């Protein structure tokens, strides 16, 4: 059963573009995969914040994971702070890698943590002998570095990395920005009219839909066309993603429709889907003790499998091993 | 409670002279005065690439010779550095607080980068962040380390006072602790470079762990000047290895410069490398007489690597807890 590990970071704002998308198909394959989920609130130091809000922000991605339907007793969900093998990989891969690596990814100001995170990006990976990396474009090179300090190191001192690989297929979920048709729904937009979060209600949803753009066809037509009709093609993709209705489907459904027909029914849907989820994520979310349980469970898991890469490192490198 | 002494040497190379009157000697007389630890630096060592087998010997190897310099692990805390993953841990939090141009401009990574060019790594490169969480952890207040690591040091002060600043007194800010004699002990063929521990030319150095005749042989061959007539005098700048011989002997003996000068009044450098010679092979001789009784008992060393990394994870989770609470990490169960 091949191992996959995807980093969570503890600051996006999940939009129905990354459930309907990535979270969506993964939660349905928990079962054929040993599935990690890692809250990197290491990674999240780069950038400067406020404490109470990224403490705030790790229990609120845990609770939306849960939420989203990742089971803790099926797949691995824990916080990257509570297993040290990170940190301690982390440095012991600094030793392999090129400065050149790190000053090549795509000035004296800038903090170390910013240079430095994808050697911890790469310990991440390797500790837990990852087959498969689910990666969004702006995070291959970082993908590739990890798989370059692999193949060095396994080198060096034989087989003790998996050699990670892409995890190819996508979700074929189309969510795009709703004020930019061309542009897909981002969680890291300025523009938050153009985006769906998860824990909108109702009204917002309403809001932001009404404003989506369309097209000046005369009359209104809702037909499918990314090209011509980028708007109502990408309203169409959401009401298809939401109801599992087929886009010949809803263009036989809308036929002598407007646009604000189509609109009603895709936050109308939009808005069921969000219900349930939200239902589920405040109940996780104001239940402390079964936050805590959640991640000390998998702390233990993860530190268990971590450990042992980590020893093999270490006596690949030749320290003397510890006295407990 | 004492104030708290926290320094570390590398399990790389063969430890010198130079290591030994720039740090362990001092090491050795703060152990009373102060709450001493000190660490074996092995995460630090691999940023210059080791043999597996000749690392695992060294960190052994430094260990048995922190014991033979008088460093008695009933006084201080001794462990090796990758025993105690909190190292790590507040190494990569500490990234987040240093510059890249305060990493760029080091002396240290300039110098080991010209020379391994074929492995200049993230390592070298973050090399003083890992030594500040190295310090930062204990709670240290000194810091003994010879002239050469004076630089790291006070990129270790700036990053507590930037921290401290954001978040509380989480952090004490150190001081460095170094000494006034053999502060940087030099080279025997090239006395304005100094004393290297992994020297391709081994006559340029006085090894702990050498054979006391090769070391008086060097000792004898060592670079002074022309001046006629010969005069044992202070003077770095145009006699750099007369100064260099009467540094090494001033840290050895205790008397000072003045005093030397006054003794060696109508004497040439015969005299002066004779008295040398005498002091340092005197040293080595007792030195590695403890040495071996420490080196070849395992279950010693074992024993004292078990308790000291017992007393560095009590003070440096106490440590990495504070900052972890602070940045805004949720605390592990
Ligand atoms: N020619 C010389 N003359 C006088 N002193 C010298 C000479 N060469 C070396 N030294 C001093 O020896 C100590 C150990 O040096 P290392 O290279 O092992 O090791 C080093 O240079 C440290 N980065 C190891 C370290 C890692 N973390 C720390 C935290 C606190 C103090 C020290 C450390 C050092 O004090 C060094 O200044």
């Amino acid at each position: 059963k091949p191992i996959v590990f995807s980093g969570a970071q503890p600051s996006g704002e999940l939009t129905i573009g990354n459930y309907m998308g990535a979270l969506r198909q993964w939660v349905n394959m928990q079962d054929d995969y040993h599935c990690i989920y890692c809250i990197v609130d290491q990674h999240a130091i780069t950038v400067r914040q406020d404490a109470q809000k990224l403490r705030k922000a790790t229990l609120d991605t845990l609770a939306l994971y849960l939420a989203c339907g990742i089971d803790p007793e099926k797949s691995t969900i824990f916080v990257q702070s509570h297993v040290p093998e990170h940190a301690q990989l982390g440095w012991a891969l600094n030793c392999y890698t090129y400065f050149g690596e790190l000053s090549r990814m795509t000035a004296e100001n800038i903090n170390a943590g910013l240079f430095d995170y994808p050697v911890l990006m790469a310990a991440d990976i390797l500790l837990y002998q990852t087959n498969l990396v689910p990666v969004g474009e702006d995070q291959k090179q970082h993908l590739e570095l990890s798989r370059d300090i692999a193949q060095r190191f396994n080198a060096l001192y034989g087989e003790i990395f998996k050699v990670p690989e892409p995890f190819i297929p996508k979700s074929g979920a189309r969510v795009m920005s709703l004020l930019e048709p061309t542009k897909k729904m981002s969680k890291s937009d300025d523009n938050r009219n153009n985006v769906i979060g998860l824990l909108e209600d109702p009204k917002s949803v309403v809001k932001k839909i009404k404003r989506a753009v369309t097209d000046s066809d005369e009359p209104p037509v809702v037909r499918y066309d990314v090209q011509n009709k980028a708007g109502v093609s990408n309203l169409l993709d959401i009401l298809s993603a939401v109801t599992g209705q087929s886009i010949p489907e809803l263009e036989k459904q809308f036929e002598g429709k407007m646009y604000g027909h189509l609109k009603g029914e895709v936050a109308d849907a939009v808005s069921g889907m969000l219900t349930e989820l939200q239902e589920r994520y405040h109940r996780f979310r104001n239940d402390e003790a079964f936050l805590q349980q959640v991640m000390k469970d998998g702390a233990e898991k993860a530190s268990a499998h971590a450990s042992r890469t980590l020893k093999a490192v270490y006596e690949a490198i030749g320290f003397v091993a510890k006295r407990h």
